[PDB]
C-alpha cells in the first residue's frame, strides 16, 4: 500500500508570490513517488521546471543492509532539509522542507525564496524542456546531520543546458540510522524525474535509488 | 533632520533552534550612524550573538557628494528588499532576508534568518568571537532595479585569530534605483564598522556606514 | 591494454615536489595502475593528496557509449584542468597533458597547491584512505566537458576531510558523439586502492561511467 | 622610482599567449606603469582580462604602516596566487613570482584560463574598461595573507561583466608587524587607466591601502 503524499509549496521568486497545493503517493520499496500540484494564485511567472525538485527523500531505495534514514526518522522525531541552490546566471533558490506524518501519509509544507534571477534568465522563458538526472553525495557531519551536494542541470530546447550547484543540510531530531552514520564512506543518491507541467498545474514522477557502488 | 526611529524584529532558526529578538534604536543618515538594541524573546541564544550584528538598515549610510544613498531614496518610491547568502569558512551558511515598512520618521525592519550546516565544533557555539571587523562592500547594478553586493567579513577571536565569511547580496527595488548609481561609471563601495555590546540575551550595536568612490 | 608513463611536478605551499613512474591499464576493465617515486626525498604532505593526480582513458562506459577520453587519442587529444577547494581553505590547481606512443599513454602533470593552513590534516598522518566519488559530466559545447564532484578522505579517528572539485576538459576535436548527443549528464564513479609511503606512491583505480546506477 | 620588468605567459582555453615589457613605479605615490607587447601575435581574447595581471609593492599604506609587499623585498619576498571566477563560468588561475635587484623588480607571471564559453564577452570587443576594486586583506598566521575582491568590467552598451577573485600571498618570513598587529583587515583600493590593442597593452595603476576611507 503506497504512502499518501500531501504537499504545499509557498514562496517568492524575485519577490513575486506563488503557492501550489496537491499530492500523490509513493512506494519507498520501489523508490517511486508521484506528486501533482496546482497554483492557487494563477499562472506562475517563471518556468514550472524550477519547482520539480521542490515537489520527499522517504521514497528512495537503499542498498542491501542499509536503511533509508529519512524513512527511519518518521518514527523517531523526523528531519528537516534545507537546500541552497546557486544557478549559473546568478539566481539563488533557498528551500526549506518540513514534514508531518499521519497513518499512511506524509504531508510536506515547503518554503521557497528565489532571488537574483536576471531579467534575461531562461527561467522566464519556455526554453527549459526537462530536468536531468543527478547523483547526490551524502555524508554525515555529526550524529544528527547529513551534508548533501550535487550539480543539477536542465536541458534546453535548442540543445543547451542550464546548470546549478546544490548544497543541502539535513538535520535529524534523533541520531541518524547507524547503517548511514557508521558507513565510513559516502552514500550516493541517484534521482530522476518525469515532468508534465503547465504554468498552473504541475506533475512529476520521481525515482530515487541510493547506492555505494553502481551496478 | 531629527534621527529616524528604527524598530526591528529578527526571527529565525540556527541549526533548527528557533530564536527571535525584538528592539530598535535610531539613525541619522547624514552622519552615517545608527543604533539598535534588541532582546531575545526565546531565552538565551544558542550561538554567538556576534553572528547577528550584521542582521541588526542601509538607509543610514553617507554617500559622497554628487550621489544619493539609493536605499534612503527608495523610501518614498516603493522601497527595496535585501536577501543575503553568507558562507562561513567552516561550512555554515546563513540566508537572511530583509523586509522594511516606513512611517514619517520611522523604519520598521522585519528580518528572517536561516542558519544551517554549522558543525558542532564551530566557533559560533563558543564564546571565542570577540568582535565583528570592518568591511568594504562592492555594490553594482544589474539593470535599473537590482543591485548586487559582495564582501568578505571577518570576526576576531579571543585567541588572536579570525573567523571569515563571504557575503553575497541581492537588492531588488520597486522603482528605478537613484540615477547616481546607474551612470555606468563603476561600483560604489560601502565601508561599514560596528561597535558591539552583546550578551546572550541582550544585543546592542552602533553601526557606521560610509559609501565612497575613492578613499 | 596500454602502458602508462607518468611525471608529476608541483609545489605545495611553495615547497617543490616531483614524482616519476608509471603503470598500465585496460580501458575495457575500467582499471589502471600507477606507481611513482619522489625524486626530491620525502613529501612534506600526505601522499594521499596525490592519489587522484596519479588518466580518464581507463574508464568503462555503458553499452551504446564510448569513453571520450579514450576516443580522443587518435583525434588530437584533450587536456584536463582541475581546481580543488579543500574544506580548510587549501586549493589545488592541477593540469593534465598527455602524449601517445604505440601502445602507450604518457602523462605530464602540473600541480600548484596553496593556502593549506599549518594545522591542515594534509601535514599529518590522519588521512587513511580516499573515498569513492561520482563525477557529474556534461558538455559545454562540442569541444569541452564540465565536471564537478565532492570528494572526501577518511580519517584515522572516523572523520572526513572534504573538497569540491571542478574540472574543465578541452578536446582538440569534437567530443565523441555518443556523449555529445546524450542530452543529459554522464556520471563517472571512481574508487582508488592506495599503497603509499612518503617517497613511493602506488594506486589501482577503477573508473565506471553510467547513465543510471542499476 | 623602481624599474619594473615583466613577463606574462599563459594559455586561455588552450591557446598560448605571452607578453613581455615593463615600466616603473613609485611606491610613496602608489603609482606604477607597465607596457607590454605580445610575442605570439594578436591576443584571441579581450586584453582587458590582463590588466590586473600586468605588483603590490607600489601601493601606499597609511601613516605608521608599511606596505608588507614592499617590505618583503629584503627578507625573502612573497608569492601571490589568485583564483578568479568569472560570471560566465570561466576561471583564471594566476601565479606571481618576483626577483629583485637594486632599483628593480622583475615579475614572471603564469596564467591558466579555462572554461570560458564560446559566447563569452571575453571573445568580443564589448569590454571597454576595468573598474576600480577594494580588496579585503587579512593574515592567516604570520606568513600568509588572504585577499578577496569582486571585480567588474564595463561593457560598450552599458552594464557589467563580473568576477570574484581570491588570493593567497605567502611570505618567506613573517609579515611586517604593522600589518600583523592591526587586529583586523587592511583594504587595498586599486584602479587602472588602460590603453590596449590586441598586440600592445598598457596600464597606469594606482593602489592605496587604508584601514578606513
Amino acid at each position: 500500500p503506497a504512502m499518501e503524499i500531501e504537499c504545499r509549496i509557498t514562496g517568492t521568486l524575485n519577490g513575486v508570490e506563488f503557492e501550489l497545493v496537491g499530492g500523490g503517493e509513493g512506494t519507498p520499496e520501489q523508490g517511486r513517488m508521484t506528486n501533482k500540484m496546482k497554483s492557487t494564485k494563477g499562472a506562475l511567472t517563471f518556468s514550472p521546471y524550477l519547482l520539480s525538485h521542490v515537489m520527499f527523500y522517504h521514497f528512495g531505495t537503499y542498498p542491501s543492509g542499509y536503511e533509508n534514514p529519512f524513512l527511519h526518522a518518521i518514527n523517531n522525531g523526523g528531519y528537516t532539509n534545507t537546500r541552497i541552490e546557486k544557478y549559473e546566471d546568478g539566481g539563488v533558490l533557498h528551500v526549506s522542507f518540513s514534514y508531518r506524518y499521519e497513518a499512511g501519509r506524509v504531508i510536506g509544507d515547503f518554503k521557497v525564496m528565489g532571488t537574483g534571477f536576471p531579467e534575461d534568465s531562461v527561467i522566464f522563458t519556455d526554453k527549459i524542456i526537462r530536468s536531468n538526472a543527478t547523483v547526490e553525495h551524502l555524508h554525515p557531519m555529526g550524529d544528527n546531520d547529513l551534508d548533501g551536494s550535487f550539480t543539477r542541470t536542465f536541458s534546453l530546447r535548442d540543445g543547451g543546458y542550464y546548470s546549478s550547484v546544490v548544497d543541502s543540510h539535513m538535520h535529524f531530531k534523533s541520531a541518524i540510522h547507524p547503517s548511514i552514520l557508521q558507513n565510513g564512506g559516502p552514500m550516493f543518491a541517484f534521482r530522476r524525474v518525469e515532468e508534465d507541467h503547465s504554468n498552473t498545474e504541475l506533475g512529476i514522477v520521481e525515482y530515487q535509488h541510493a547506492f555505494k557502488t553502481p551496478d
